[PDB]
């Protein structure tokens, strides 16, 4: 049998969107309120307070209301002046796309850059910044999501924050998914939403922005105000006494709403050891049955995303079309310079769970096998099925 | 008996959000495809097609990725350059506003301002665009909403396009309650969105451009590119054989394909009929229980919002929250400069329908005889039903 | 403008089925677990625990898989024994149509019955228990849904109890849209469901049982067994460690879950208010309009559902036609021998706002005037709307 | 990781309940209408038209408002009164169950029994009829869901044709997921519902009536009228024109409709083929890994549930608490005699995709292999994936 291009799949195990949670689904079909009701004015508080427990905020995140290049966009546009000087880190596509934002808002721009399926090394970051005193802004993405790799932002925001320097973090493909909050990182402006690891469709930024943030951005004269891309506007939004600087996505707002609830209700910490442990089967599967993991290391491999690497002679697009084809399963390709020399399966939100490794292993094996491959796709399921199994 | 402000209403009047349609409702929680799957491709292409076909568009309209605010912007930002001289035409809160956006874009702004419960003249129009041949670009807005007014944008565009300017035309609450499209106003740029008599929740943007206006944009230096104010780098996202510039709202477009649907399936001229019916009763409720319609005359109150001046000395807040707070039904205050002088009753989509003019009619009569007022509520009822009753 | 017959109404008023509440719509659609999931075994057990608690109840009510009719009949199959002697009590279709179940299972039935939009007198019950030493079972109607009556079954509760006798109540329209509980009359069988005044579909039956009743069934041999129709094999199917006879209704559970969160977390005293208000509305503006209310006395009109006596000359069906067809309101038809005699317009769960008697009144008042009735329709809607204003 | 007994599994592969399909559970939520509102009457009368389309019937299915235990109930008590001499058929749990009710209804009861994992012999039936001229009723169960073996119930009617006798078909967990049809067994009662294959909730039944059925049934004293177990009630009720005995489940109505859809919209044959392949898959592993198939041989084996032998030793119910705590993943018990004796891991409906054998195999592998077991998983895997590679 097969299943035709038009036909919806049987499971999306891609880097997002994938399917949201069914309480999701169903939670974007509440009713629609007024924005300038009384039940809507006191439930969008209620949606702020949940994301900043959720982000383990000390003070109100800002949700904005496009997806989160909006919110990146709006940190570059806000946080970064003409006399500031940027340092930029790139070990990915996201990372190095950052830098042409930042460029946009000052002249003044230095980048650290590694290998695509490497991580940045926090000694580079400090030995740099050693180097140039002269810094005063940073940003590094999380997960740079094409190459399924994570960077060390905890510690490389304590040397930020050690030379004085205010940091902007990409976690939107990492937050919710393992251990992740603006706090734990020292970051300045923390971007995320919850349409990766939070299992919510695409249309919302949760971002975190620090007392010193708020300071920088309220007396920069060049930060966006009256435009989609204002952070500033949003500032007291949050509030039911006070107006939105324009309409809320309202259906967004009800899924957003029950995304929290679900990740509150089931414990983070539970949230993200499943994420951990899906993603620790899938590369223990891949390997198992003679495939490479992208990343440099297993120890920098996201708990949220497994980048598999394409083997010599493999054409990556026929071998997703065939994935879909014979086994009704969706993974993503590449992005950029990764376009055409990995394929992804994302572990995310609902997603996350180790049976969802079996499945993708069978379909990623199944299709590689179509393509001329000679894997051990057993020998890759009993491996991924014995992580499961270890830490039962 | 009392509704609490934190309950939800009984029936949401307002001028927008109302309660988007049932079907939209469920179709906001149908599966959300991964962005680059085929079937997803291929359901984003046809609701560009049926956006297309609902607007009578020779080309493909632009979706994008937030509420209409977006476009807005956007269209100042990539058609307005320095080099343009911009007439802009405000009988509202929307019109007025736009020329804040069009001074960003360029210094060389006229206007032609009218009263807020009136309409732009066409031969106030005619006149400024024969005294100033230096005018390359004119803004309009169709229904300004917070005035619950009407402006004819059809002979409006035709004297600008006389003339040899660009149009800019906001019918973000006009269309799909009444007749209008881009080419029936000769639009350069054509803003709506499925938001307001569409039945939709906020959150994406339909957009008419002119092949002229395309021209314009991609050779203005200072157009957004790489940014979420960019039109430009949605030109080609229609087609399911290429990429989108950020992720599109995948949930949001499932609700915009069934509204799509549902307008489509009733006939868009059935459809502005009971709009119309709607509004008409309506006004005629209100003028015959004692109250006077905003509108300077009743040719130009919006047949998909009635805005009713608030009588002097009654307190508009406190009538809107006794109207909630006594019989469930929420209207809209005025915004900027109508906030105070007007409540608004939206008739729009899932609302326009005759029997809430009745519902809305008597919760209205109600809260404003609370304050003292002593209305013919009964009359009011008779003359709105006789409209009904009338209609051939 | 028409509304055609194929096409969906705008308003629903009927005496039931109306539209559920949104969120049991939502609710209908939670996941579907298998039976003997240990979640649903749980979830079973916490919707027994919810309904105990919704129905004041000092047991476990039963919940059966069928529509209340199969309470009705299940239980005269299992509470009538054929040397039982029964009084009937009948004041309408429902009453008068139990004495056929009734006879069913026992030769010895006596009845008391009253014109059809009157109540049963306690004195009459009492003079008859005193002439009928022998009666062991009685059997009442509280709301007799086609007459839109009700019977007093507290008081009648009281006398049965004084005779020893044992009591089936049908509080199948009553329950949750005024005080009414098992214990309140002190029903052996007290048979209810939630498709009227809990807004949700028909379905399921919610059924008390005292532990008399429970002795009584269990020691008839004759009460069904392995059967649709049995009260007693479904005893301890409330239990997460208990087997289910059959397969539970299980989206009807989810469904079921929802429509008692909502009522205990409004409050049922401040439900029943809203009922009872919108009823009392409702028949102000019946009378004020120059119609009648079928009802022989104020006192005995339902306050869930208002039956509207037919004029002479009035073709009941044409009317409920037109109000459909020009204004896109439902209402219901009467049954049996108040069909064609009478039109009833629910007020429940979801449609129990004194808003709706408005739309409702101003709906039959148009239909009646097109029938060429001379009613004055705005007199009905000021005195409705002062009902409203004087509860406020 | 462990799966909390509490909290929702991740993939339900049950023999039913098993969540339902998406669109389905939307459709649960569509409008609930009055059921004597004329958009009411007519989506009534064109569901029972798909479902006469569907079972490819010469005359209107009926549909009765509970799940099939009541259609299988209502038969027996409507079709066999005490003159008839009934034959059933049992090499099951349903099949042996039903000759229960034949004997409610029937003192004469005559029977062909095989153990709990074989199919009734058609020569053996032939026999008994040859030698039984009085027998008048035969009943048999065409999937008897807990041995998970299917009866040539083709041959079977053909049969009991010829010898003059009325069947009875028990179709509840075949129909849907393998070609079957009233028609095509010469069936006078033809018992399914949505609740297996078609992918809907428990909650209705969908029966085959022949002409000479109705004849029998009405013509009996005995058969059920104006009760839960009639079917004669209900002869006329699919029509537009005509009243419901009692209230339809409105929102059941719904999802049938669009399982119906669902099923006529993909093309039955192409339901059925991967309902079976979706099984094939499965047997093949169980083999291959070390298991046995339940079914005597894999000719008799359902393709809609695989029944796996419990080895000897392995405690069976551990085992499936195994599989929910470890791997999320949710199978059926045996039921009566077969509970302890196997596994069952449905295919049906939305669960009927190859790849949820793959995910089947793998949790139902680990759990025996946790319960010291040492069977081949990856030989398993290699095995299902071969039959869905193969599959022309
Ligand atoms: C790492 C990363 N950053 C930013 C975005 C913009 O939302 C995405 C989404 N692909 C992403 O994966
Ligand atoms: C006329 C008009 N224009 C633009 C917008 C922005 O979406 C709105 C919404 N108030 C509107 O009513
Ligand atoms: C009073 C009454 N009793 C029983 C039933 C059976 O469910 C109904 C539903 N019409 C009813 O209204
Ligand atoms: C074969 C069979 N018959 C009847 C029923 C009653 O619905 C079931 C459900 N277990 C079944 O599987």
């Amino acid at each position: 049998m097969r299943y035709p291009e038009h036909a919806d799949p049987v499971i999306t195990l891609t880097a997002g969107p994938v399917n949201a949670y069914p309480e999701v689904l169903r939670g974007l079909g509440r009713t629609v309120l007024y924005d300038y009701d009384p039940a809507f004015q006191l439930l969008y508080e209620k949606v702020v307070d949940k994301a900043q427990k959720a982000m383990r905020l000390s003070n109100k995140p800002v949700i904005l209301h496009g997806e989160p290049v909006l919110g990146l966009e709006a940190a570059a546009a806000s946080l970064i002046s003409p006399d500031d000087v940027v340092l930029n880190l790139a070990s990915g596509v996201y990372g190095k796309g950052f830098g042409y934002w930042a460029k946009r808002y000052s002249p003044h721009l230095l980048e650290i850059e590694v290998p695509y399926n490497e991580a940045i090394d926090p000694q580079a970051v400090a030995d740099m910044l050693k180097a140039h005193p002269e810094i005063t802004v940073v940003s590094v993405c999380h997960h740079d999501t094409p190459s399924g790799t994570i960077n060390p932002i905890d510690a490389i925001g304590a040397l930020v924050s050690a030379h004085g320097a205010y940091l902007i973090v990409d976690a939107v493909s990492s937050f919710g998914g393992m251990k992740t909050h603006p706090e734990d990182c020292k970051a300045d402006i923390y971007v995320t939403g919850p349409n990766k690891c939070l299992g919510a469709p695409p249309g919302l930024t949760m971002m975190g922005v620090s007392e010193r943030a708020w300071a920088k951005m309220k007396a920069n004269p060049l930060a966006p105000r009256a435009s989609m891309l204002s952070i500033v506007d949003w500032e007291n939004a949050w509030s039911r006494d006070k107006p939105f600087p324009f309409t809320p996505s309202v259906s967004e707002i009800n899924g957003l709403d029950v995304a929290l609830d679900l990740y509150l209700n089931e414990g983070p910490e539970a949230v993200w050891a499943r994420h951990a442990l899906t993603a620790k089967a899938m590369r223990a599967g891949v390997t198992a049955m003679g495939l490479s993991v992208w990343a440099a290391s297993d120890s920098i491999a996201s708990p949220t995303t497994t980048a598999v690497r394409t083997p010599d002679g493999v054409d990556e697009k026929a071998l997703r079309q065939a994935a879909r084809a014979r086994y009704g399963v969706v993974f993503s390709s590449g992005r950029g310079e990764t376009l055409g020399k990995l394929t992804r399966i994302g572990h995310m939100g609902p997603t996350a769970q180790p049976i969802y490794a079996i499945a993708a292993l069978t379909a990623l094996g199944g299709a590689m096998n179509a393509a001329g491959r000679k894997l051990a796709i057993g020998k890759g399921i009993e491996a991924a099925l014995a992580v499961i199994d270890a830490d039962a």
